């Protein structure tokens, strides 16, 4: 679910 607003494009599985 969690994710990064800025780069790099890092998105978590949650």
């Amino acid at each position: 679910g969690r994710c990064t607003q800025a780069w790099p494009p890092i998105c978590f599985p949650d």
